[PDB]
């Protein structure tokens, strides 16, 4: 799992560069958003919500010295644009949902994703460890959302459309 990851229109997908939509091939509806989670006040689940269209876009990022990536980089993920520019995914414990994906200012110099190709498109896969196996990111289909959070089972599946 070594492949340059290709967009939509079949050209490589940048580095810390660019605005992409992930768009959902398996299961799950609707843009990418922010939505609360449990008894949080602010939105910071990232999650697929059937009524924001576009929805949000993201930007993959990597320290590593090159214009693009692949599957074997180690990533940061961001919504672009973000409102700080030290906002980035992670994963953490947040009932009732899981190991849930929000949006956290604490940022790591390389992040703890990779972007892997699954079936028709790619998954996230989430590396708590780098030394050791990863967990897929999927779908928590819950209060009409899909929030995305690491599962043993079914990984969410997508593509990546560049944006505007």
């Amino acid at each position: 799992h070594m492949s340059v990851i290709l967009d939509t229109k079949g050209e490589p997908v940048s580095n810390a560069a660019d605005a992409y939509y992930l768009v959902p091939v398996s299961h799950g509806e609707g843009g990418l958003a922010l939505a609360k989670v449990g008894n949080e006040a602010e939105p910071k689940a990232v999650v697929l919500d059937p009524h924001h269209r576009p929805g949000l876009t993201v930007r993959f990022e990597t320290p590593l010295a090159i214009a693009i990536i692949t599957e074997s980089f180690f990533l940061n993920i961001k919504f672009v644009p973000s409102s700080s520019d030290s906002e980035v995914w992670d994963v953490s414990k947040q009932y009732p949902i899981g190991l849930a994906v929000k949006v956290t200012d604490t940022k790591s110099f390389v992040g703890p994703f990779r972007v892997e190709k699954e079936g028709e498109g790619y998954k996230i896969v989430y590396y708590p460890d780098r030394g050791q196996t990863g967990l897929d990111i999927g779908l928590v289909h819950r209060n009409d959302k899909y929030y995305l959070a690491a599962t043993e089972g079914e990984p969410f599946v997508f593509k990546i459309r560049k944006a505007t």
